[PDB]
């Protein structure tokens, strides 16, 4: 089905993005999705940022943490990392109650090899501060593409249930990559 | 519909040429189509050019030439031609009878003004004897979305029915045109 350019004046060109949906600001997530496991419950939807007319972010509500750090997701899979490409990871998160969000690309399946993870580190959420990150990295492994851009929001990453967590201007853009193109009239 | 790009070596860039199809090289030919009218009968298909393994071309069957040269027509509709601009037309004809082809590219509807058409001159086609055209002509009139490139067949044009007229690499090339560009996911 037919995607949705942006033209953001704070992200890269959306044709080398390989990200289908970055700033929300139709209204739709599309191919954001959640994905609930072990035990873990979640909705989502997406809505207008307060202050901010025209702005809209992806909104996640954790109802249940469930057994694991990975039983509540947000992502956007359909990503291939390239031998040798270099990437720029963007995002700004938030939420209404202190928690961690674990962010990482990397494979959908086992052995779940992670690309790239923050080195390792959840990010620290605080209610009233949004962290917008940024990042580069080299895929130094062979060409994947099983990959996935998710975060996890389970287990003991997770506040007091339920809650919101928010995600708004998401990019993995690649100067070597660009979007494939179809042609249609009109 | 979604419309299939090629990357012939023998054409300018598809993103920069007016038409959708060109090389019929999958076996579709839309937005190619045909018209009958005053009397005109035909058919069409894409059909594999014989000696020339994986490539097809379009096959009009001139069934009866009706009362007009319009009577019996190939064409691709939906064409802009904009002041200013300079554009390439190009196509390889052929048929298996000596025949007249009328190219033209102009209105679709009354007064049928004629922006190019070979200085007035229809093509004269014989057996055995493939036509490859290539001509520029700038766009001096004001800017006109009523136009289409369309191939007349019928009346004195005709040779006896049925007949066949071949249509190939078919191009209106215009460097300050791009397509428009839509984003699908894989
Ligand atoms: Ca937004
Ligand atoms: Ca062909």
């Amino acid at each position: 089905h037919m995607a949705l350019e942006d033209k953001s004046s704070k992200l890269p060109d959306y044709k080398n993005d390989l990200l289908y949906e970055r700033t929300f600001d139709e209204g739709l997530c599309f191919p954001w999705h959640t994905c609930e496991d072990s035990g873990g419950k979640c909705d989502f939807a997406v809505v207008d940022v307060p202050g901010e007319p025209g702005n809209k972010a992806f909104r996640l509500t954790v109802i249940d943490k469930g057994q694991n750090k990975w039983s509540v997701q947000m992502r956007h899979r359909g990503i291939t990392l390239e031998q040798g490409h270099t990437y720029t990871v963007r995002f700004t998160i938030w939420s209404d109650k202190s928690c961690r969000v674990y962010a990482k690309i990397g494979q959908m399946g086992e052995p779940y090899t992670e690309y790239w993870n923050n080195n390792w580190n959840p990010f620290n959420l605080t209610p009233g501060q949004k962290l917008t990150v940024e990042q580069n990295f080299t895929m130094n492994y062979p060409t994947d593409d099983t990959c996935e851009f998710t975060f996890h929001l389970g287990g003991e990453l997770a506040a007091g249930t339920p809650y919101y967590v928010y995600l708004d201007d998401v990019s993995l853009y690649d100067p070597r990559f660009v979007k494939p193109v179809e042609y249609v009239l009109p």
